[PDB]
């Protein structure tokens, strides 16, 4: 509905979020990749390389990446965004929206440093995660004290691009951070104890890993589409005496739910704890 | 070409819901019979345009291909029923859990010397097109009859042909699939309510997530450890969350129930036999 | 119709169907602790099986598993064509009881139900499976007179094992978690008494939420829980010490131990 | 007996708890579905649209709920109630009594926070479960220090329309939290697990969901009739050598009952915590 | 000389030793369910804690811990120089009582004692300390009168936390056990009764050859298992699960909530 087919998106970082954004955002065709510039601090990772080739122009330095760009996404390590924002603050103008994409990294800390330079900066944060780069992300974000209301628009447009995208209270951000932030790396973990079970009862490894990423591909891809609870798509698939119920049973004796509840809080809880490192600093 | 089913449970609706929508073949080409068919799966059946009757004679019938979804046990029961109707253009095709071609072709054979059969192991995701089969080749199954099978199953998701002896282990793994992935996601969801998200975005949230991996390794040559690696910064809060995975054995359950899944379905291939 | 009992779960049938209105207490004979409530409520008793047989239409087994044998032997001539023959004994198949009744008169109508104590307050879960000479009104008339008492459907007897270990057994697991919640209640500060009253309390009303409900248990369970809130953080304790799976071994053992006496019978 | 057919009701907050409470209350046929009132910071939930068949009134505006009614529940997430004290404490009148069902939330922190207002706020605080949609809610209730005797005995009455209800003293609340407030969603958790037993040998879920929900009401209501002790009524069923016993020790052998006290126990301290962290604000 | 009693512990030491002879039952007066048994043994009983306070010499403090304080502040102007203090009270130390009293009258005699329920049926197991200004005859008059109830001696104020632990909780962890043994006996075919019945006769017996041998238990478990049999067998599945352990644990825990209980009161 908005019109940016003039809009310049920078990265600072050029890491895997940058790369999968990029490759994303270029592939929904809703940006050029000559309109995307990202800087590195090391320019010999396999990213970079990947990156010039899409057409996505680089730079070691920060500075250009901060003039060339309107809307600017922060895809460094937490612990780094301060000194991102003691080095490019006073080159922050006032078109620019500041897009942190950093675990933990809170709003208020952002907009502090910047507004030490210039008194309104423009900042929304986000929580994405890698599939933006087939696009089928899953992106929270929630806008800062100066963010206009067309900057959470425009962002939810732009994001929406490469998978689901929402509006959320930052004080959830944390939280999703344990759940859709980490939640690809459990299924990857999953996938390949998944495909190991198909081998121990026969299959051959490549068609393991493919049923069993078909297999979880669908289920999502089902109860996104249905109304009913989870629980109910279980009960509906679970024929009496069969082989499903007598795998679930041995799931259940493991307590597998608990260990995936145990997963979100810790990726959770960590997250706070490095953020309040960082406040401490 | 004409299609039936031979029950109208969960997974001849989620067959006949994904054919419709692949359009592979008009609704009114597909033909269900239940003797105990439930209101609202013939409604929206007949809301679909799927032709419906009581009498498994009149599918027969009807159809070129024929779809046995019924539970295991009420197979023998079905193959003396029809087994007289059956002609040489028909294609058998067998869904039941742990039913072997050489059951369902001994009971056939009595009538007619030659049946055409295929075993097929499917789930529930061919409802959103996006299922995941196996098809094992009967001993009369024409080479042309395997590739009709492809085609029609590769519409409502992955299809591909395997030796009859791999589908209990396909059982326990795709066929199981969709289960663990449901009983995943409702216990992730618990765990984003746990850390303060909303229940239905927290649904919604990890869904989207499974989704999204799980397209990843389908479109990526690297294996799943190494795009694992890709998540995992150091010292972050992935790593900690994998942790604590590896602590509870996660990968072990998943074994375990792909294993106890597969030997139940071969206690279902023997039992029946016995 | 007259009723015959030849325990536990004969009293509590005998005072539910009391209760319900649906049989006069002297139009019902039974043949310790539970022969002294009865004679209270005008039950009949006697000790000769035989006078329970003579003056019953409907005739209710209430014996341990290998003790029907040995009450087939003696009422079996005994049993004329008006007879229904109810056996709730676990695990006793109708195959063993029409087996015996045969040898005297050649068409025994019997019907084999799983029941449960809370018939005594009447909302038993009951089911039942009709023989091989029970006729269709046997199972229409067993059907209306266990409905007074509770929940009752027809079932085919091979169900009954898996019925056994669910509602047959299940209010013992109740009973169990019932007494282990208000320990829960004590520790944490409440007087015995009320623990006990509000844990059965929760129960009840959250059975009864369920059996009104269409939706899913899930999704009842979902509504308790708030975002961060008490009690998803007790689910979670429940679930990192395997409170399902506990529940699921349970149905499963007490299935098998009723299988296993289908067959030490024979 | 108490007079209250003609008063009125109102709801801060339209969620789950709200819900339960104005189905339950009409359906007991005490309070006339018009004389509630209910607000909501969001009018897209479905217990919101469910509000509006009933006939209850909902509006966005928490002041209105106030001059509207004459019993106010508070019914909303705990750690917001400050807010709307602040927000209403100016509008609540001589008549009111005020009836916070937030979970651990203090009758001192209310009292304090409207006593800057109005000097003797009638205060109650009570503990209640969603089996009040079904009229068998378990609910206990404390009342506060310038509450009328009248006030506890009214507030009785209402509750006893939806199950059992009694007074406690305020201690005794947060212990109530971990039993009965949490106490129906571990039944529901059992109930789904039992359901799967029995299908696992070889019911039909719907049989099995049915059985063992009747199972359970059953037992319960036994229990509530008996003057037995449960573990007495456990002896009963369970005979020797049989089904009910062997069932019996395998969830022994797992703990199960120690998972129910540490279920209590979990509920409890959370509140408790809840309720510490919310004072140190 | 006079008893008073200011509970479920009031009045098992009032019919333990009104069953013992030491005093009848009409020289002792108590400050529900237990009110009513007492009445029928003739134990005067009143509302009023001053009565009691009156009436009595020795005066037994058997309310909740958190409820001492309070009695304190009611009584103590009435604590007359013939009083003997005894608090029951698990955690409330001779320091709490005595400072309380002491704004009152100057020396107060505090005694502070850990018993069990088994008094009732005069087993019980108390141990007691003295405090700073009770007569070295009051500790003598205190050890006589709870010797006719069970075993009775002094100990310091510093080990009756472990106590505690051990005699004070130790009933109910043999209740648990004795509920168990039944469960087990009743698994393996034998009648609910017989079993508690047999179950709890080899729990007496066992304990008395302990007190009356002056060898270790584990002697006395080895007279018991002969090789290969089946005592060693279910000695083995004991150990297994760490059976002595959770003894262990149990002992520390109690002890350590009562040190909880004698600081959250102060
Ligand atoms: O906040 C919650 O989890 C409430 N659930 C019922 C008791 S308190
Ligand atoms: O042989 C043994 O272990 C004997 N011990 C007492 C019961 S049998």
């Amino acid at each position: 509905n908005l019109y940016f087919q003039s809009m310049s998106v920078g990265f600072i970082g050029a890491g895997q979020l940058a790369f999968a954004l990029a490759k994303g955002f270029t592939a929904a065709g809703v940006l050029a990749a000559h309109k995307i510039m990202a800087s590195s601090p090391d320019m010999d990772l396999a990213t970079v390389s990947a990156l010039r080739k899409m057409g996505v122009k680089l730079t070691p330095h920060n500075k250009e990446t901060v003039q060339h760009s309107d809307v600017l996404f922060l895809a460094v390590k937490p612990h780094i965004i301060p000194f991102i924002l003691d080095e490019i603050g006073a080159d922050i103008e006032d078109r620019h929206i500041v897009v942190s994409c950093a675990a933990g990294v809170t709003i208020s800390s952002i907009e502090k440093k910047l507004s030490a330079f210039r008194p309104a900066p423009r900042v929304i944060r986000c929580m994405t995660n890698t599939p933006v780069v087939v696009r089928e992300g899953a992106t929270v974000y929630a806008t800062g004290t100066h963010a206009q209301v067309e900057d959470g628009r425009l962002m939810e447009q732009l994001l929406s691009s490469v998978g689901f995208c929402t509006e959320v209270e930052e004080d959830l951000i944390d939280a999703v951070t344990g759940l859709s932030g980490s939640g690809p790396a459990y299924a990857f973990t999953a996938l390949d104890a998944l495909a190991d079970g198909g081998v121990k009862m026969g299959l051959p490894r490549r068609l393991a890993v493919r049923l069993g990423a078909q297999a979880l591909l669908g289920a999502a891809k089902m109860l996104l589409h249905s109304e009913q609870h989870p629980g109910q798509l279980k009960d509906n698939v679970s024929s009496p005496g069969g082989a499903t119920i007598h795998a679930l049973h041995v799931l259940e004796s493991g307590g597998f739910r608990s260990l995936l509840i145990n997963a979100v809080e810790a990726s959770c809880i960590r997250t706070r704890e490095l953020q309040s490192m960082a406040d401490q600093e």
